[PDB]
């Protein structure tokens, strides 16, 4: 019973927890009695999002981390692994970006940032994540952020789009090797979401945005967040290998 | 503030009717929706297996009331509806739940008849009783919240039961199109996809059989009621309030392979 | 090896034969040499095909057929058995329809007629092809008639694209039955098709989904059926073709 | 309307062209009267094939191409335009491979390899096929080989599904992107091949309902149609020749 101390003695990494849907969800995991390792790029960035967690009585401390080196991502699992006691529950939440462009014009560099950060990144993630869950052994649960363009397409970000479908096959090809040790493995797939420089575009492009998703409006990061939360909890105890849509019917159509 | 009202009270005031609630999935999601203080609809086509689960939540301290309700004849989802809203004064959440079954054969053999009861069951069922839920849901109008009970064999199909996996498509199909009317109306309308859910008749048949579904499932075993519920129910909530239009599985990782 | 006899000695079975996909599918198997039944619910227009198959020197027969009903059905098979010796191949292109409305306030009598000839007539096409195919017994080959619809969904119309859901759901199980049988069977996904004078913006606004910026045309699905059918395809089974112009990839 | 000229007067790329697929894919290419550049890291091998087709009176010409390197790309792509004066189909199908470990143990610079060579390969690819099949003006048509594994996983295959997967997603971006501009962008999602083990080779089989493994001939067959013309109103969509394999 109850969702206030549901993760309680449980550590839960999540990356790229500075910012939008890794704070939100962060705090999520807060709320819920985890005990929270902020990860980021931003090193100065997770300390402030740590220190306003225990500024609200909720455990955690911060991590700097960077996802396309696979040992800073060693680094930051034994971070918490060291820091709480163990490692349950995993957010491979970190991402970016990449500019907009049709395919044929589409720069290299910017290409390779945006699939090792986003897609690499979380194999990585993973890679590190899985032993030290499974070593526990207490089984676990991981869940990968992918997005709604990891199941459709979209014109102008095609590194963006192929990264977030691999976040998808990563995630069914761990969670069929793994299910059966106790650790489910999942993706959720949220629509655009309001965030800062979302709300700096103009009144055309974000009202374009807008109309791709029958709801009428964009997405929260808490909406996210709940939906991740609730996958990485014992509740979700048979639900494995699948990719959880937050879109508000945007792939519906 | 979703952390401050806490589980038992998520869904105070809320009435919620279930289809095919006497037992299963339909029985589980029932006491969960209790349990987070949701006021109970129990509807079956098993009338005293309604009263019976009305009852035993009753003296779990749940509100709760039985109807009788055959969702082929949509007079009669109609009148489950009605009862609902007269008994409780609303309707907001909903679960489509109800569902069979049918025999197993190769299509060029299947029973025509034994075809069509199940896909009106199946199929028109759930388009039954979202054709009366919705007007009831959007008079209020508060917004609210739909589930379907799909199936994994809704995303997939399984050899022998072409009618059953036809009519899980279906409502798939019905939810897509039910979501993209009404998400902007308040109205989110989700389907859950389950695996293999250890009912308790399926133990009966044989060791053999048995494990040859469970080797379809990665987790390495059935799931149980209680765990399709809890899915049903967060999309039911208000912390799904982004989630519209789309299918989410509770299965073995079944369909990841 | 041949296209113009890619289909020689082999006999086609096409519902909805007398008018668009259907009838694009009847010429396009003609032109590849196919034995042809043009079976519809509308009797004078599939014995117009028929006729016109026959001036073309393709071997083609005209019956009257309601998917609707099992026992037209059987008799469809029945009459392409007796007509050209067998069964190898079958096309289930017969369907509507539906007008459009919010699912809570949708005509129930209206979802009824909707899902008895997409949803089931597909499947009561199936239930007498195969026996008949499987009896031949060489095998043989069925396409399914879905839509974009029948993997995505389209405000005001429930009872449609739950349908095409249904045939999809149809075509994977009945594959996975008899795909070891070999016979093949799989669906084909159309997007919005010129089947024409709507309000001018109207038109803009379904060619607005549809980001290759133009409608389909019936032959074009037609090619992607015939194609299925063929021995070209010998290991595609139980799945689901898209024809949509890029509609469905965003 | 001529299968023996159905791609006359057309050049097509092909990358992977000196094995399986890619090979079988080049020789249907031929067949269909198609002009034919046969890339591979094997040089030697895509020699021995573009030679085999020219004794069958198919215009082809071999390069050497390492797909993970996209100046390696670049130069493919230009070769085929000064050999045969413009490009206009493209089979991206150079792929490999990848060891079996579960995803906690997998080794990180095979996974690198798997996904540099499959899923970064095909974006190369595409980036430099694109604006070269653009310039002949007559817009082409540009086939990516994915797999079963672009939209099903597989244990012990993380890198591989990973960037199948990502397959998919570009297929579906660039086709977006180029449909209105006359270029279809699609993918095939094949089973299992027969391109080994005891009666392992037993337990892939029973995971296709079909009752057996794929030829690269018939693989081949929906790569060329999708090519086609025939296939005009297909774009950005996934295409399986499996044995029913997904359908379960
Ligand atoms: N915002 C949206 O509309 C959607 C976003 N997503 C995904 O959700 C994830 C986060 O999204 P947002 O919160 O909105 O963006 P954000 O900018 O607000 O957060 C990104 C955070 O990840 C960190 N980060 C960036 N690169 C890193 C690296 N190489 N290593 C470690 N940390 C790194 C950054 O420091 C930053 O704090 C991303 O994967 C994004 O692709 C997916 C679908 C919808
Ligand atoms: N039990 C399983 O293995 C799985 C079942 N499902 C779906 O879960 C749903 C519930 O099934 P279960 O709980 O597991 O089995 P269940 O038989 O124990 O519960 C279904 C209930 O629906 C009622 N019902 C049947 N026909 C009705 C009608 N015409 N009108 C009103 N009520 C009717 C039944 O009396 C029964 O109480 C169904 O939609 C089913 O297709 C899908 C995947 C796993
Ligand atoms: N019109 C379009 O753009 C698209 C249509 N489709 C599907 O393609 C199939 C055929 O489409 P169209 O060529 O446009 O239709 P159509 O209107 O041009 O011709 C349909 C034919 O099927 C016959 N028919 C109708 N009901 C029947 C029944 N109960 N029994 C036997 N025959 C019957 C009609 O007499 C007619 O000859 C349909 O299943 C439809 O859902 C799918 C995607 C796009
Ligand atoms: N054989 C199978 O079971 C399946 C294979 N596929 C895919 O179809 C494609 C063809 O595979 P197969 O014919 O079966 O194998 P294959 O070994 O017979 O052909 C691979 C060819 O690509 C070439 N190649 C490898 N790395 C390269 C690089 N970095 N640059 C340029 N060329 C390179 C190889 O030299 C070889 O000639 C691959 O992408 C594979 O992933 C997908 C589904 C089923
Ligand atoms: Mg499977
Ligand atoms: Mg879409």
């Amino acid at each position: 019973t109850g969702y206030a101390a549901e993760f309680a003695g449980r550590t839960a990494l999540v990356t790229g927890a500075a910012s939008g849907i890794g704070l939100a969800t962060a705090r999520r995991l807060g709320a819920g009695g985890a005990r929270v390792v902020v990860a980021d790029f931003n090193a100065e960035g997770a300390e402030k999002a740590a220190a306003e967690l225990r500024a609200g009585g909720v455990e955690a401390a911060a991590v700097e981390l960077d996802v396309t080196r696979p040992e800073s991502v060693e680094a930051a699992v034994g971070f918490a692994v060291d820091t709480f006691g163990s490692l349950d529950l995993a957010v491979n939440n970190a991402g970016i970006g990449g500019p907009s462009a049709p395919t044929g014009e589409y720069d290299v560099a910017a290409y390779q940032r945006v699939v090792r950060t986003n897609l690499d990144g979380v194999f990585y993630s993973m890679r590190y994540e899985l032993p030290a869950i499974e070593a526990a052994g207490k089984g676990g649960s991981i869940v990968n952020v992918a997005s709604i363009l990891g199941s459709v397409g979209f014109a102008g970000s095609p590194a963006y789009v192929a990264a977030k479908h691999g976040v998808v096959g990563l995630t069914k090809a761990a969670a069929a090797e793994y299910a059966a040790r106790g650790i489910r493995i999942n993706a959720v797939g949220p629509g655009f979401i309001d965030t800062p420089l979302l709300k700096t575009m103009e009144e055309a492009a974000y009202k374009g945005l807008v109309a791709l998703h029958p709801a009428g409006r964009l997405g929260r990061s808490d909406e996210v967040a709940e939906l991740i939360v609730f996958l990485l909890s014992d509740r979700a105890s048979f639900v494995a290998g699948s990719y959880h849509l937050v879109d508000g019917a945007y792939t519906a159509v």
